[PDB]
């Protein structure tokens, strides 16, 4: 997978992408009417698309009783549905949001973010013969961004579409630069038209995030080495250590 300063940087610039800090944002809480609900915390979980629901899960099995465990029902009704109603979570974003600096809820949201992206992305880049970190990197960020799922905007799907794209994965011998750059390429395409309308708008002001990493290509940081600078006419100017 990725080393602790490699992962940490990866983490970082999804931080970017998601807030425009370093800075990881537990607390975070947003409806972007992009028909996922309220988009929460570090890896932007959701109430429509079932995994806020799995954080409100894990931290009640720890933390018996707590602030939020009163919103599962309606959570779990959500996630059901896949619904972007926010109309039944009076006070939750509030309640989430006081627990941004909780050892506890942190630790629920790392446990989620852990099963449902960090591991199935380092699982998929290997299965792809990824040996970069910067390439498991670009996985990381994008399978935070489009999910696991079975549908035409998810992870391997647009694994799928590279692969057809440049003859293959680097498995199978492709250049791992060049595949990278392709499913950069894919990536961007995606995110510009999804399959999903009701995350098009939303997605298409995300684009510069594939900028942001096919630059560190560019600057040939391919062990994701540090410090990284940042500089995105979207996000601004940072530096990662
Ligand atoms: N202009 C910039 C702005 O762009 C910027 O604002 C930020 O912009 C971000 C990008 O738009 C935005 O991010 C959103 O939030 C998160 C990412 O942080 C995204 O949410 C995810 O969306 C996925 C796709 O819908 C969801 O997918 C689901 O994933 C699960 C888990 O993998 C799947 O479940 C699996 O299913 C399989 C098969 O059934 C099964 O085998 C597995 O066991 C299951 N685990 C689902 O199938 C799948 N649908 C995902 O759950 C969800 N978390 C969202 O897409 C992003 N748009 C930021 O929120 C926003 N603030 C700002 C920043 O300051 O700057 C401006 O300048």
């Amino acid at each position: 997978g990725l080393n602790k300063d490699q992962k940490r940087r990866a983490e970082q610039l999804t931080s970017i992408f998601a807030n425009g800090t370093t800075e990881i944002q537990y607390g975070y809480v947003e409806r972007l009417d992009d028909g996922r609900g309220y988009t929460c915390g570090r890896a932007g979980f959701t109430t429509a698309t079932g995994d806020a629901l799995e954080v409100v899960e894990v931290y009640t099995k720890a933390v018996p009783n707590n602030k939020l465990k009163k919103y599962l029902p309606e959570l779990r009704r959500l996630a059901k549905e896949e619904s972007d109603d926010t109309s039944n979570l009076k006070g939750f974003a509030s309640a989430w949001k006081s627990l941004a600096n909780d050892k506890e809820f942190r630790a629920a949201q790392d446990k989620v973010n852990d099963h449902l992206y960090y591991q199935p992305a380092m699982k998929r880049s290997d299965n792809a013969g990824l040996k970069t970190a910067l390439a498991r990197a670009v996985m990381y960020d994008t399978v935070i961004q489009h999910g696991d799922g079975d549908d035409p905007d998810s992870f391997y799907a647009l694994i799928k579409r590279t692969n057809k794209k440049a003859g293959g994965s680097p498995k199978d011998g492709i250049d791992e630069k060049k595949w990278l750059n392709k499913f950069l390429d894919v990536r961007y395409d995606d995110l510009m038209n999804p399959a999903n309308h009701d995350t098009r708008d939303e997605w298409r002001e995300s684009v510069a995030r594939v900028d942001v990493l096919r630059s560190i290509a560019k600057e040939n940081n391919y062990n994701l080495n540090g410090p990284i600078h940042v500089r995105s006419n979207e996000y601004g100017n940072f530096v990662i250590k």
